[PDB]
């Protein structure tokens, strides 16, 4: 299924610390943020996505259309400009964020009935798993 709609509650978070370090997030924001549990609210209609990730300290909002390149200013994270593009590889949603970081982006898929989110920057990979509320 290609249908990521819903409210998704974190059940596991692996190596968020390495992902944020590869982004050069400052120590005190990082040290707080690696403790956090996240909730995802995804609204998906065809190509049109609206995503909202929330925690007690870090929030991240993105809206995009599959197949349409867009500019992203990662204000809530590392404060960089990237050229982002989200496309389908089979049933995996793939985002590439072109900028000064290599292999920066993410991949999302459903396995069974959970949502998997893989965050990449440089040589670091973070894996998060969510359950549909
Ligand atoms: C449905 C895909 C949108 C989406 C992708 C995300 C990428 C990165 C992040 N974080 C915080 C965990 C790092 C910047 C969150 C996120 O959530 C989403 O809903």
């Amino acid at each position: 299924t290609r249908d990521f709609n819903g409210t998704w509650e974190m059940e596991s978070n692996e190596n968020f610390e390495g992902y944020m370090k590869a982004l050069d997030i400052d120590f005190a924001t990082r040290k707080i943020a690696v403790r956090l549990t996240f909730t995802l609210v995804i609204d998906q209609d065809g190509d049109n996505f609206k995503c909202k990730a929330t925690s007690t300290f870090l929030n991240y909002d993105v809206d995009f259309t599959v197949g349409v390149e867009f500019d992203e200013y990662t204000k809530s994270l590392d404060n960089r400009h990237v050229k982002a593009l989200v496309t389908w590889e089979g049933d995996v949603l793939v985002c590439v964020q072109k900028g000064e970081k290599e292999n920066r982006g993410w991949k999302k898929w459903i396995e069974g009935d959970k949502l998997y989110l893989e965050l990449t920057c440089g040589d670091q990979v973070c894996r998060q798993v969510f359950k549909k509320k």
